[PDB]
């Protein structure tokens, strides 16, 4: 009789548990994409910055002015 | 009779830890191919900074600018 209840608490818990972590998963996958998106979108703003510095600036200039 | 018992608690306690941890192992892949996916993009958008990064600077520069 122990065996039977067992089943039957083991089955709603495991069910439980599956749609939980199905529903984690999702959002950390939705998680995963927007930091991304942040990652390579501040990381393209940098990448600009830096090159119409540089651009500006020129390269003989910094070939010598950092030492 | 407790050899008896202890078959039937034994069945009932296998079952249980075996459909626990199928889903745990059904889980535990899919956190790895979130894993590997944050790990490849990242990884993506910071090897495409540096490269436009020493483009727009030049090896001639680094070569000479750290030394």
């Amino acid at each position: 009789l122990k065996a039977q209840a067992l089943a039957i608490e083991t089955e709603a818990e495991l069910q439980r548990v599956q749609k939980v972590r199905e529903l984690e998963l999702v959002y950390a996958r939705a998680q995963l994409e927007l930091e991304v998106s942040k990652a390579q979108q501040l990381a393209e703003v940098e990448v600009k910055k830096f090159k119409q510095m540089t651009e500006a600036i020129g390269p003989s200039t910094i070939r010598d002015l950092a030492v």
